[PDB]
RNA sequence: ACCAGA
RNA sequence: ACCAGA
RNA sequence: ACCAGA
RNA sequence: ACCAGA
């Protein structure tokens, strides 16, 4: 029986994360200065004016790659006291150097904001192609109370964080799903229902989160910082960690649903010998998933190299069995597109057959 | 059998609370000064006058967000000696900074109360839209005896704490349920039956408890402080912990009733293989429920991010089975609305069928 | 079988008493000075005169809340040497501060008693609405022998302690039950049969014990001190612990009779699966009942928050089965009112059917 | 909450 | 999220 | 890569 | 040495 433990150790080394800290520092890329307009000063009034001048900055076809990513990092961190020590706390991206600039309110400037460069800010912040709210009776969302801005900012962030859930997996067919979360935070009284940003504003951001990678690394790594906050989180931060249950494991559902339907049901069609090698390369992917730490449900949001390893192509037979168990059990699995060049529908029909045979067949 | 314990550890890490104390302090939100008018001095007379001038403050359409929340925190803590060291004892909310001000009685002021700012208090405390008692022959509820005020304050609090039970779950259809608790504390002689605040006063408060989150964090976290009081509690505090049995787990009844009817009855339709994966993701939610501590029955009152995890959408088949067992056993389960996009009524009809088949069928 | 012990631990934590000593001291209510006229000096004569001037104080419509409760605490502790070190020994109520004053006899005062304030006592102690004995040929019950006063005080206390048995559960229909205990202590020669206080005197006290809560906490917590007295108790104290067998568990008979008829009979209709979940939430209420200690039969006399947990609404089916077994077995169960909004008479008729089927049907 | 209990 | 619970 | 998830 | 592998 010496072949067995020599086989299991063979799959616990080729299916092992490589050890690190071997690069001396000659892998770091050419940097890229990005511009994140942080809120200026203690006062609430200028950070509501900053949010107003930076939401309509995004709804603009004339904004670039870095100017839009720095605009989003500028508004995804307005919910904290002193956002400057949050951006440099979170960003460990090696391709983007944060050069973040303070924005203070003024009555001299055209937009109303200067940089702490009085009119140079007006070329930073400035009709049928400007993205804005759906109730476009709105002109400005500048307020002066703290709990007003806390509910407006919580409304704007709650429909940028739900973009992250399927900006990279189902970008085009995300419009119906993300509305069902907007309905969720409206009846929870988390957000205000009036201030729904339109299809064209969100399609700027959803296309942006999909097309660059350092914006997603900022959006993921602050979520991981929200989770570590021990006590009662602040209420926008609780909302971001509430949206997070839709963002985790988003793009690993050829692996999560393989576990949920192929493994956990335990039909008699797992003792097939053709699965016996593929239950071990799925056992080792569950050992690998929990030793990657808290960055493991985001491996395809962060789009690292290790999500090729959790792909269903390494277990093409036991995955198809789990799609057969999956679409026969739930109504919700009927909408899942599983179109791959390794499908083998003879085990998909064997997956459905074990469910239909075991209808009233208590084990 | 190495796949089995590798599977169970996989569900005891993705269904695990994240470890904390990783934020250095850069998550804390922008603060918000709130105004909680605490009772002034040792004497009973000014805290009955404070209760009188602050109940009718709430029945007013001209009061704001923070002024109403500070009015409620002002009256939900009048039942203790020195309420100032209760508010700063309870409030660990990061979005609200308590600036609490002492209120002393006077004969110079219009309302009768000054701040320890003689007439500035009159703009703080001051007909068919002013909410007040149903027997609106009442003008004032200022008294001078201690046991009188102890019964009037116990009457006002006992119909604010029953608002919390379903302010966030069934806000609109709470009017018939909360009356059945008002009838309970009338025949127990806990409250006085005359001083029933009307529909329009309570709909200010029930809408308030629903729409902001730092008021609920104060209402929850003093309940958790009432429970820790070892000996005989004071009688208003015993009443709050008595109302508490209706506030606990309020919004988790897709999980509590899944345990009560799906699990604990133990019909032969739990050995279905389609439930075998969903009895383990319900076993791990019972491990998670008791290691969250004493803040776990209030997770949807506090509206944290972990009540998405106890949702019935993660076990959509075994939940529907338990609604089928549930509505067939009790008359009371017929009023429960369970309308979700994952219902699958083929197991709801299988849930009813196991009850009807097992009518006189002792195991 | 890992779901089973994970289920049983889930019900031994949500159905668990919360741990205590977490309040630093900021729960304690506003105090309330009460006036308990203790007997003055060693001599027997002034404590018989104190009892005389304080029984007719209670039969008076002009006495208040605190003056009546302090009058009752004044006479419920006359049976001990030095009653002053009994009141401050018993009262751990946080809402009532005992300010107890010594009463000495005199020939200068109108009532005959001064305070150790010669005429100020006459406004403390002073016809068809004055409650007094039924044989209202009696003018005074002042005596001079010790065994005379020991039998008069034992007569007055034995019809105040039987008020406590159902002052809070069946207040209105207690007049026929409490007479059957007065007949019991008359043929035992415990009391004197002549000195029966009338309906109108006792309806002052029974309404008082029902309407305030700190009087019941004094009446309960001295009963618990009577029980701890090791040797032969004094004879009035033996009588109070003799009345106590009617005061214990008074208001828990939807739980005691559920145990007595539903559980202990062990008909074949307990192996129903619909009861199998409700025999475990009744098993855990028997674990909870004996770890609450010696204050557990008085939880609804003390009216704490934990008697909502022993309510029949948490086991609405197995309770109705036990009312069906109950009213079919005894004549005495026919008088029990069990009218609740969770009755489900299909198991009440199933409860009666198991008794009628098992008539001469020895197991 | 409601019965009977020397 | 929605029932009943002295 | 694609579903559903108060 | 030769396949497939978001």
């Amino acid at each position: 029986a010496t072949l067995l433990r020599s086989l299991a150790l063979f799959k616990r080394n080729k299916d092992k994360p490589p050890i690190t800290s071997g690069s001396g520092g000659a892998i770091r890329g050419i940097k890229h200065i990005i511009i994140v307009p942080i809120p200026g000063d203690s006062s609430i009034t200028t950070r509501s004016r900053l949010l107003d001048r930076l939401v309509r900055l995004i709804g603009n076809p004339d904004v670039s790659g870095p100017k839009l990513t720095g605009a989003l990092i500028g508004i995804l961190s307005l919910f904290v006291e002193s956002p400057g020590q949050l951006i440099q706390r979170i960003t460990d991206d090696p391709d983007v150097s944060i050069r973040l600039l303070e924005v203070v309110q003024s009555d001299q400037s055209q937009s109303g904001l200067t940089f702490a460069m009085e009119d140079e800010a007006d070329q930073y912040f400035s009709q049928s192609r400007f993205g804005w709210f759906e109730n476009k009776e709105i002109s400005d969302i500048e307020v002066q109370d703290p709990e007003g801005f806390n509910m407006i900012l919580g409304t704007i962030l709650a429909q940028i964080w739900v973009l992250l859930a399927k900006a990279v997996t189902a970008p085009d067919t995300a419009a119906d799903s993300e509305l069902r979360r907007w309905i969720k935070y409206t009846q929870q009284r988390r957000v205000v229902g009036e201030f729904r940003l339109e299809r064209k504003w969100l399609d700027v951001v959803r296309n942006r989160i999909a097309e660059d990678l350092s914006l997603r690394r900022f959006m993921v790594a602050l979520i991981l910082d929200i989770k570590r906050t021990p006590g009662n989180k602040p209420r926008i931060a609780e909302m971001i960690c509430d949206i997070d249950t839709y963002i985790v494991e988003a793009g690993l559902a050829s692996f999560i649903l393989t576990i949920k339907f192929g493994i956990e049901t335990m039909y008699p069609a797992l003792g097939l010998h053709e699965f016996a090698g593929e239950l071990s390369t799925l056992e080792s992917l569950m050992n690998l998933y929990q030793q990657m730490g808290e960055t493991a449900p985001y491996m395809v949001i962060l789009e690292n190299s290790i999500q090729n390893k959790f792909s269903a192509g390494s277990y093409p037979l036991l995955w198809s069995y789990a799609m057969g168990v999956g679409v026969e059990l739930e109504n919700s699995m009927g909408g899942l597109n599983f179109g791959r060049s390794y499908f083998d529908p003879a085990y998909f029909r064997l997956g459905q057959e074990m469910v239909r045979r075991s209808a009233g067949k208590v084990s």
